[PDB]
Formats: structure tokens, sequence, C-alpha cells
């Protein structure tokens, strides 16, 4: 029972579901014997023979949705053999996050390689409201070519845009976007989250992120009838130098990077933090810069209060030769517009990975001061003279950032989201001015 694994169009090896349920992968000699070859994941480097590591399982399990519901659907959708990472992927394992492609050992490929199917304005709304039909990742039933897969827990979908048209890829056509819908859970301790308007909030956050010289993905708000969904330009997808072929970008996150399961994704649950990930960024290609933009992303998160910035929300492109480097900062949301007399106080918002405090780690966003950010870099051998610069710029830039954004907002954008965010971002920013 195999599952041929390709990377773009070259063969890497084959995943196989054992007779007891275990998962084993083995790199094809063709892939192994090539000066320009890279591993499936930094949790399983190139090697001859079979591989059994709990890693060869976790890797693929992270390649599936983080929501029971979604997986509850993925099954009934295509009648999966089971709920294990394999049998599920056998179904929608085609276009997934990164450049990995899983094809059933026996149903071999014919048909034009890269084929899709344009979508009518009135049909797109379907793909966007597929949950109403009990469908996973928005994959219309009529067809059957739809076999995408995406991580996360939010009701989303991924499509292929050609020129000025929304197309549902076919066979193994790489999707170019990730249209996420305003439904699902978020985090903090013991408590999940329902906030403002997913799209607006996220959008806003990305706008500030970008306006704040922060590297994030290209995304715009869209509307298919009465469906306000957000579509982000996948940063693991790229066309040939002249738009001839649409290639993928081998990528993986920080949970697979360490061979860790999906469960242990939250530091509080035994996951990695600013210390385990940084100590790992010292081996990154552009390590000097990757270590910098990271730390800076912490302040930003602390400033816009992003309580769901766990280990599964950070990745690294797998560069040829097994080398790696940090990717853009995807998935950005503020918990500020959820505060107030809604029984949730700012003293309750905690961060995913804590900072070097006086005693262990400090998370409550309502308690983190400059000293905590420095003590963090101090401990992690991150030049202090470089952190002060970060806390600095923020003190001088944020005030204007929250403004330049207000002027570049949609018409129908919740005037109140901005209110609950720019107020808190400003209260926190204050702790900065008072030092820098
Ligand atoms: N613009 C982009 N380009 C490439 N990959 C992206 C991306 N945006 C998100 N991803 C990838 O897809 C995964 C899930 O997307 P996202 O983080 O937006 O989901 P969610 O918002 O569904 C997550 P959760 O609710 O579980 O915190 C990420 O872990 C990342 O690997």
């Amino acid at each position: 029972p195999k599952l041929v694994t390709w990377m773009n169009n070259q063969r890497v090896g084959e995943l196989t579901k054992l007779a007891n349920g275990a998962h084993t992968f083995k790199y094809a000699p063709e892939w192994l014997a090539s000066r320009y070859a890279r591993p499936l994941s930094l949790s399983l480097p190139l090697q001859r023979g079979n591989i059994t590591s709990d890693a060869v399982f976790n890797f693929f399990d992270n390649l599936l949705p983080d929501s029971p519901i979604v997986r509850d659907r993925i099954v009934k959708r295509y009648h999966a053999k089971s709920r294990q990472p394999f049998d599920l992927l056998s179904e929608i394992g085609r276009d997934s996050v990164g450049a990995v492609t899983l094809i059933p050992e026996d149903e071999t490929v014919t048909h034009p390689i890269m084929a899709w199917e344009k979508l009518t304005e009135a049909r797109l709304e379907e793909v966007l409201t597929a949950y109403k039909a009990d469908i996973p990742l928005g994959m219309i039933r009529e067809e059957n070519d739809f076999r995408i897969s995406v991580a996360g827990a939010q009701e989303k979908t991924a499509l292929l845009r050609i020129g000025n048209d929304w197309c549902i890829p076919k066979g193994i056509t790489p999707t170019t976007h990730i249209i996420k819908l305003p439904i699902g859970e978020i985090r903090q301790p013991n408590a999940t989250l329902d906030l403002s308007q997913s799209v607006d909030n996220e959008y806003y956050c990305l706008l500030l992120a970008k306006e704040l010289g922060l590297n994030v993905p290209d995304a715009e708000i869209i509307k298919a009838g009465n469906v306000r969904a957000l579509a982000v330009e996948r940063f693991d997808r790229r066309w040939n130098a002249e738009r001839t072929v649409l290639l993928r970008l081998p990528q993986e996150d920080m949970c697979q990077t360490f061979g860790l399961p999906s469960s242990v994704k939250y530091e509080s649950d035994g996951g990695p933090g600013i210390a385990r990930i940084m100590a790992f960024l010292m081996g990154s290609s552009e390590a000097l810069k990757d270590r910098y933009d990271f730390m800076k992303f912490q302040v930003f998160q602390w400033l816009i209060g992003a309580t769901q910035g766990h280990a599964k929300n950070f990745s690294v492109f797998i560069q040829a030769g097994g080398s790696y480097r940090l990717t853009p900062f995807y998935d950005i949301i503020s918990a500020f517009p959820v505060l107030g007399g809604t029984g949730i106080h700012i003293s309750d918002l905690k961060l995913a990975m804590g900072l070097n405090a006086s005693k262990g780690k400090k998370t409550a966003i309502d308690k983190i001061y400059p000293r905590h950010f420095l003590a963090t870099a101090k401990v992690l051998r991150f030049p202090e003279v470089q952190m002060h610069e970060i806390l600095s710029d923020f003190a001088r830039m944020i005030p204007a950032a929250l403004d330049n954004v207000k002027t570049s907002l949609p018409t129908d954008f919740p005037e109140n989201v901005v209110t609950a965010v720019e107020s808190n971002v400003l209260r926190l920013h204050g702790r900065l001015s008072r030092e820098y």
C-alpha cells in the first residue's frame, strides 16, 4: 500500500501505510543520487533504506487540517479508509502546503498536467460556503478533481488564479491562494476564541505588518456575492521566469521542522519557544537577518496582541542541499477587538511563546515591558545593541503606522475593529516611548 511522493514534478520517494498502521517513507534512488536534491523534511534527512521515525508520521499528520470537523468532512467526502494521516492524504494529498505531492501507487497520471476550471461569480460563493454542504476545504462535489489540503483550523480553501479569473485546479495543478473564511477557533489558556470579523481583523493586521516594514504575505479582501472572504498570495508557489510552468516551493513549519507532533504545538504543552526556534535560526541561510526579523516580530505580536502565534505558525523554506531559511510571517490576528465587558480582560491575553522573565517565562501581554524583551535576547545571545534598535524603531514608527493604515482601509470595514486595536496597540506602545 504505497503513496508515491513527488516534489513538483520530480520523484522523491514513497510513503506507505504499514500493516499495523505505522508509516514508512523511503527516498527514491533517483532523488538520492542528485547534486540538487533536498529532503522531505529537516526531521528526516536524505538516507538510503526505509524510515520509521515517529517523525515520518508527524510530518504527514501536520499536512492535514487542525480541526476535527474539517477531517470529519474530508472522510465522508471521498470515503477515506480511515482518520490516520495516510488514508486521508491518499484522498486530498495532491496540492498541499509546500511542494510535497502524494499520489496513489496505482492510479497513475495521464491528463494534461496543469489543468483547472474557471469559476463563475455565482459558483465561487459555493466554494466559499461549502461548509453548508458538509464539504472540507471547499471542494465542490459535482467535479472530483479538487483534492487540496491545507493546515490550520480555520474554515479555508485554496484556489488557482489565472490572470483575472478564479480557477479550481485539477489533478495536480498547484493552487495560488488560500481563501480563509470567518469561522472557527483561536487560542489562549484553556480558552478558545470568537472575536471581531476574521477577514477585516486579519487584513488590518497584515496591513499594519506591511506598513511596519514587516515581511508578510500579499493579501486582499474579496467578495463573492454575500461572502466576504480573505485570499492570501501563497508564498510557496511561483511561476517560471516567464509564466510557463507553475512551480512549488518546498516548505515546512516549526512543528515538522523538529519532528514534533501537532499536539505538542503550544509551548505550554511542551512546544518550542523564542529560545528553541532562535537557537535553530543560527543555522539558517540568511541567519543574521532571520534572527533579526524574528525578534522584531515578537514585539509586533506583543503590540498587536497575537495570542495564537504558536509553533505551527512559523516555517522555513527547504533550500537545495538541505539548507533552510525563514519564510514570511503568515497568519496574523489581534485579540484586542475581543476585550471589554465581554468577560475578557487584557490581563487575560497571554502570548504563545513566553519571554525570558525574572522567573521562567512571562506571557500575559499586560505584563511585558522592554526589560523582558532584552532579557530575552540577552539569554539567547542575540546582540542587545540590536534589540534596542528594534524596540526603538517601534517607539517612533507605530504611532504613524496605525494612521497610514486608517487612510488605506476599505469602505465597509468595521470602524470598530480599528478602535479596539489602535487603542491597545497605543497603550502598549506607551511602555516603549517611556524608555526609548
Ligand atoms: N500566505 C501564505 N503562503 C504560504 N503558506 C501559508 C500562507 N498563509 C498560511 N500558510 C500555511 O498554511 C498554514 C495554515 O494557514 P493559517 O495559519 O492562515 O491558518 P488558520 O489561520 O487556519 C490557523 P490556526 O487557526 O490553526 O491558528 C500555515 O501553518 C502555513 O504553513
